[PDB]
């Protein structure tokens, strides 16, 4: 019996970031 | 013995971008 | 065996944005 499970993990992180941009023109 | 673990994974990337914004008016 | 890995995962998103900002002034 047992065995089986294990793969898996990694990937994560990331993210963040984003927000701000607009604004500009005028002048 | 052994077994179980395994999942998780996935997500990550995105972020970055953001910032910039402000300026504009006058003229 | 097997087992162990698993974790990771969650995260990513945001990134977007940014970009703008400059011009105003003058009048």
């Amino acid at each position: 019996x047992x065995g089986x499970x294990g793969x898996x993990g990694x990937x994560g992180x990331x993210g963040x970031x984003g927000x701000x941009g607009x604004x500009g023109x005028x002048g």
